C-alpha cells in the first residue's frame, strides 16, 4: 500500500503539499514546509517587486474555515527564484513556484527569467490566474479573453510545461468555456482547483464588526466552508480536460477530504486552512488517515481510485 | 418587544419567511406555511406548465448544508394564481409569488396575468434570475445583457414593484455591474440575496458516490456552507441599492444568523435548508432568539441595527 506518484518527471512521496500562501513566503516557511512529511511544497505566489500586502488584520480563522485579504505579500521573485535556484534540497521533495504578477507583463517577466531555472533545476511553474488585474474589471480567470491572453504570452515566453492556479467557477457554462481556453494550451500540464471562494462576509455577532479591515470586510473563503465547491470543480476539470492533471485544493482537513479529492480526480491535494491553523504535522496525520481508509476499502495505490466517483444511474 | 415591520405597503409580524422553493409546493405546503410563525411566505418558484422535475435523489443534507438538483418542480402558474387569487388568508400574513419562466416571453405571459390579481390582493412578485439562458451562456443573471432584458421586458408587461432572486456573486465587478444593472429598474423594490451557491458536489465516502442523481451530482449548495457567502452578497446589494430593499438567504438556522443578515442590511431574512430540515417551527425558535439578541444588546427595533454592521477602520 502506498502513497507515491509519479507525475510530471517527478516522483512525490505522497499527493499532499500547502495551498500556496499558507507556510511558504520565507526562507524560514519554505525550510518548514521542506522538513515536513509533505510529498511537495508551493512557494508564495510572487510578484516582482517584494510587497508588504494589506493592512492587518487580514486573515482570521474559525470552525468552519477562514477568510483573508492578505493583499499578495511576499518577498519578490527574485527570492523565490533565489530558493529555487540555490537553496531548495531537491533529493528531498519536489518544488513548485507560484507566479502571481498584477500585469500580463509582469507574468512574462518573472517565467522568462524562472525558465533557465526551471530546466536546469526542475522547478515546477503555478501560474495563479484567481488574480486582480485591471480594477473594476473581474479577476483574470473570471475574463476569459484575458485569460486567454495571459496563457498565450505566458506559453510563449516561458516554453516549458507549467500549471494553473483557477478560482472555483459555479455555472457549468463557465466550466466549459474556462475548459475550453485551458484546452488551447497543450503546456498546461496541470490545473489546480480551486482558490479561495471570493469576497465572502464573516460578521462577528458580539462586537456587530467584519472581522477583517481591508475591503470593509470581504475577502476570499477557504476551509470547511468550501469542500463541495471545490470537489464540484475539481471534478469539473477532471472531466473536461483528459490531457492534463488536476491538482486538488479547498477544504482538506482529514484523511477523507483527501479522499474525496482523489475519487473527484485529484492528482496532489493541497492543504491551504487547516494547515494555516494546525501546522505542519498534519501532514503525518492526514497520509495516516488516507493510508487507513486505502486498507479498509482494499486499495494499494491511488491510481485505483483517482478520478472512479460513482454517479447514480 | 414584537418583531413587527412594514414594508412593500404591507405590514409583518416579523421579518422571517420561507425561501422559495422550500415548503411551498403544494396547497398543503403554503397552508403549513400560513398556520407557522413566519411573517410571510413565499410560493414555489413557478413555469406556465407544471413540471415533473428532475429524477430522485434530487436533494440531500448533511450537517453543514444541503445539495439539490431539483429540476423546478411545480405545479404550474394557474396553480399559484389561484393560491394566490381565492386561497390564500391575507389576513394571516403577506404573500410572495415566485416566477421563474424557461425564456422571457414566459416570464411576461405569467406577469401579465399577475398583474391584476397582484392589485386587487396584494400577492407580491419574486422574479427569479436563476432561470435558463439561451444556448452556451450561463443562467441569466450570470450574463448581465440577458438580465437587463428579462427585467425591461418584465418592468413593462407588470407595470408594478417587484423584487429579484439573486444567485450570488463572487467578484467586486460583478457586484458593481449587477447593481447598475437593478439599478435602472425602479419597480424592482426588492432584491434577494441569495440563491444556492451552484453546482457544487457532495461525495460519499463509504460509497465512493456522488449523492444526487441528476447532473452527475452536481446541485445548488444552501446552509452553512454559504453563509459568508450570503452577508457579503447582502452587503453588497444593500450598500449599491440604497433605494430598495434587500431581503437575505442563505445559511440562517439561529437568532444569531438572522440577526447578522440584517446587520448586514437584510429587511426580511428567508430561511430554506433549515426549515426543509427542522420543519415550521424553526420560525418560533428563530424569533425567540432574534428578540433574546436585541435584548441582551439592548436594540428595541429591527431598524436601529440594519445595515450597521461596522467596519474596521
Ligand atoms: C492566508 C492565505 C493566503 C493565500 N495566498 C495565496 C496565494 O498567494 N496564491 C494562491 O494561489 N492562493 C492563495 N491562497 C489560497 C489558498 O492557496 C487556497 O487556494 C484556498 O485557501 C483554499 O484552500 P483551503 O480551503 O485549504 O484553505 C491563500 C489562502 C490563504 C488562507
Ligand atoms: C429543495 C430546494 C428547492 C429550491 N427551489 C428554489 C426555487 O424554486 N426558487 C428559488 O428562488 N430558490 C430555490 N431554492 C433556493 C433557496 O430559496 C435558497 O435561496 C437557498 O437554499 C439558500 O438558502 P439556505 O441556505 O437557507 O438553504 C431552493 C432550495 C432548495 C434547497
Ligand atoms: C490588493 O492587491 C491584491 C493582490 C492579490 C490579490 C489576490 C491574489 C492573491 C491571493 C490572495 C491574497 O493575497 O489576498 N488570497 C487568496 O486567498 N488567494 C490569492 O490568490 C486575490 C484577491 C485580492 C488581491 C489583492
Ligand atoms: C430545465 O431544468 C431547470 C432546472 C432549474 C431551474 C430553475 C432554478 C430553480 C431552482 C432550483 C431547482 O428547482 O433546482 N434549486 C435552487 O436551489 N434554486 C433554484 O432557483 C429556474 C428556472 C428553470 C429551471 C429549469
Amino acid at each position: 500500500m502506498c502513497l507515491k506518484l509519479n507525475l510530471l518527471d517527478h516522483v512525490f512521496a505522497n499527493p499532499f503539499m500547502n495551498a500556496a500562501g499558507v507556510l511558504c513566503s520565507t526562507e524560514e516557511d519554505l525550510r518548514c514546509m521542506t522538513a515536513s512529511s509533505s510529498g511537495a511544497l508551493v512557494s508564495k505566489s510572487c510578484t516582482s517587486a517584494p510587497r508588504d500586502g494589506n493592512p492587518e488584520p487580514r486573515y482570521m480563522a474559525f470552525p468552519l474555515g477562514s477568510i483573508n485579504s492578505m493583499g499578495l505579500p511576499n518577498l519578490g521573485f527574485d527570492f523565490y527564484l533565489k530558493y529555487a535556484s540555490d537553496l531548495h534540497d531537491y533529493s528531498k521533495k519536489p518544488l513548485f513556484l507560484s507566479i502571481s504578477g498584477l500585469s500580463v507583463e509582469e507574468n512574462v517577466a518573472m517565467v522568462r527569467r524562472l525558465a533557465p531555472v526551471a530546466q536546469e533545476k526542475g522547478v515546477l511553474l503555478e501560474l495563479n490566474l484567481s488574480c486582480p488585474n485591471v480594477p473594476g474589471k473581474p479577476q483574470v480567470a473570471y475574463d476569459f479573453e484575458a485569460m486567454r491572453t495571459y496563457l498565450q504570452q505566458v506559453s510563449l515566453a516561458y516554453g516549458l510545461p507549467f500549471g494553473v492556479k483557477m478560482p472555483p467557477y459555479f455555472d457549468i457554462a463557465h466550466f466549459d468555456t474556462a475548459a475550453a481556453v485551458l484546452n488551447e494550451f497543450p503546456l498546461v500540464k496541470f490545473v489546480t482547483c480551486v482558490n479561495s471562494v471570493g469576497n465572502g462576509l464573516v460578521i462577528d455577532a458580539e462586537s456587530e464588526s467584519v472581522v477583517i479591515k481591508p475591503k470593509q470586510g470581504f475577502g476570499g473563503l477557504g476551509g470547511k466552508y468550501i469542500l463541495p465547491t471545490a470537489l464540484a470543480n475539481v471534478n469539473a476539470f477532471y472531466r473536461r480536460c483528459p490531457d492534463k492533471l488536476v491538482f486538488g485544493c479547498g477544504g482538506v482537513y482529514s484523511g477523507e477530504d483527501a479522499f474525496l479529492h482523489i475519487l473527484a480526480g485529484a492528482s496532489m491535494v493541497q492543504v491551504g486552512t487547516a494547515l494555516q491553523e494546525e501546522g505542519p504535522g498534519i501532514f503525518t496525520r492526514l497520509e495516516d488517515e488516507l493510508l487507513e481508509i486505502m486498507a479498509r476499502k482494499g486499495y494499494r495505490t491511488l491510481e485505483e481510485f483517482r478520478g472512479r466517483v460513482k454517479t447514480i444511474e
